[PDB]
């Protein structure tokens, strides 16, 4: 759910997730994709495409288990959908941390109404 996802982004990046990524560019935040504005935004574009494989679980509401071991996110077994959900969330948290070097506050509440329509995943 958003709780695990938010916690992973905070563990990897050290940033408040909602403030930094709740509404960044064309893909981080409220729903839908759009052409990405930069590398951070493209992490979120990839994360929303990753959610498309899920069947039987809901990425916003469903909780799942994971732990922090040797400063690494480790998804627990869960069930098949929840395990895929946990790995989609872990990958976006890692990708946001890898791209913090180009993060641009000017994209923070970017105007989603103006985003180019996203290509198919």
């Amino acid at each position: 759910s958003l709780f695990e996802l938010g916690k992973m982004i905070l563990q990897e990046t050290g940033k408040n997730p909602a403030k930094s990524y709740g509404a960044y560019g064309c893909n981080c935040g409220v729903l839908g994709r759009g052409k990405p504005k930069d590398a951070t935004d493209r992490c979120c574009y990839v994360h929303k495409c990753c959610y498309k494989k899920l069947t039987g679980c809901d990425p916003k509401k469903d909780r799942y288990s994971y732990s922090w071991k040797d400063k690494t996110i480790v998804c627990g077994e869960n069930n098949p959908c929840l395990k895929e959900l946990c790995e989609c969330d872990k990958a976006v948290a890692i990708c946001l941390r890898e791209n913090l070097g180009t993060y641009n506050k000017k994209y923070r509440y970017h105007l989603k109404p103006f985003c180019k329509k996203a290509d198919p995943c």
